[PDB]
């Protein structure tokens, strides 16, 4: 079963209780015995999900936030709070998160290219349709990208600290419309 401590850290990430939580758990292990998802099993969940997006990318940048031990698996609670940054919950709260997204290498900053590489993997979880209510000048993954670059006031080689991604992403909303990762919020606010 479930330790009393994953279960505390599956509530401040879920609103599950703990036998909501086992319940799920057995699910999990009967398609899952090992207890752990790969990232080509984590890859066909978004596949399967997001028919109008392309969201190999995506889903594989997600799974390696979030593959803390570098072994490529999520356990059952890496995996339930790596669905729920994506798809559940209020932007705030995740944008620490948001930071280990961004840092592709997770060498402790975000540099330019690693800004264009996320951005290009959210871009494509736009649909078809969506595409088209992108204003002008936001409507390539390199345009969104050299944008936020600009917010954050930063030259090429440049690198940005995690003290500053928080602080922009906080306070510029434009930063954090851009930088968003959650598909179904970027569609929102293409639309509202
Ligand atoms: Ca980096
Ligand atoms: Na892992």
């Amino acid at each position: 079963a479930l330790s009393k401590e994953i279960l505390e850290e599956l509530q401040l990430n879920t609103k599950f209780t703990e036998e909501e939580l086992s319940s799920w758990y057995q699910s999990f292990l009967k398609e899952c015995p090992s207890g752990r998802i790969t990232r080509q099993e984590f890859q066909t969940i978004y596949s399967k999900f997001f028919p109008e997006a392309d969201p190999k990318a995506y889903a594989q940048h997600v799974f390696r936030s979030f593959d803390a031990n570098s072994d490529g698996t999520l356990d059952f609670k890496e995996y339930v709070i790596a669905l729920h940054m994506t798809s559940a919950g209020k932007t705030n709260q995740k944008l620490e998160w948001a930071f280990s997204l961004y840092d592709v290498d997770g060498n402790g900053t975000i540099s330019k290219n690693e800004v264009l590489e996320i951005v290009t993997a959210i871009f494509k979880m736009i649909s078809p349709e969506d595409t088209k209510h992108l204003p002008e000048d936001e409507n390539t993954p390199e345009k969104r990208a050299a944008k936020i670059w600009g917010f954050f006031g930063k030259k090429d080689d440049d690198k940005l600290t995690e003290k500053e991604f928080i602080e922009g992403t906080l306070a510029n909303k434009e930063i954090l419309r851009l930088i968003q990762f959650e598909p179904q919020k970027v569609k929102e606010k293409l639309k509202e």
